[PDB]
């Protein structure tokens, strides 16, 4: 575990992390995607070896020893709020037992379903409150990556909230 286990925000791309895995935002198809995901394609394309996995999951796989951990979101365009609400809560509790089951010290990890999947709608709050409820009972430095200068602030602040 981290020493004193820490929320950190950066706004810059999620392939050059300074973590010791990634989270994917995943398709279920192990599709190279669009956004993180095309990113995360490009930086670490062995990962992409069956990867495909339900909604709701995360599954992960080595890039040489670095771990990618491929975390689906519900894509808010084929799901109701409710049941996508209940799929993306899934999707983060999944990835705090790969971080955990890892033994990381540190992951870097993206908002899920606040791009592509997130139906057009501003996603920041659901989605960050997802992940505090899952990995707050984890002691890994998480690191959240955003391309907004606005989410940076908001996400910032939403972490230094809570102290
Ligand atoms: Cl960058
Ligand atoms: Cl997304
Ligand atoms: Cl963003």
């Amino acid at each position: 575990g981290a020493m004193a286990p820490s929320y950190r925000v950066k706004r810059m791309d999620i392939a050059k992390n300074d973590e010791e895995c990634v989270v994917n935002a995943a398709n279920p198809r192990g599709l190279p995607g669009d956004g993180v995901c095309k990113a995360v394609y490009k930086k670490w394309p062995e990962s992409f070896k069956n990867s495909a996995t339900p909604v709701g999951t995360a599954k992960t796989v080595m890039c040489g020893t670095y771990p990618v951990i491929h975390a689906v979101g519900p894509n808010f365009s084929n799901y109701t709020e409710s049941e996508g609400d209940r799929e993306l809560a899934a999707a983060y509790r999944e990835v705090a037992k790969e971080v955990t089951r890892l033994g990381v010290n540190s992951v870097a990890i993206p908002l899920l379903s606040t791009g592509v999947y997130s139906g057009g709608k501003d996603r920041l709050t659901q989605s960050l409150n997802h992940l505090f409820t899952a990995m707050d009972s984890t002691d890994a430095d998480v690191v959240i990556y955003c391309r907004d200068k606005e989410w940076e602030k908001k996400i910032s602040e939403a972490i230094q909230m809570r102290t």
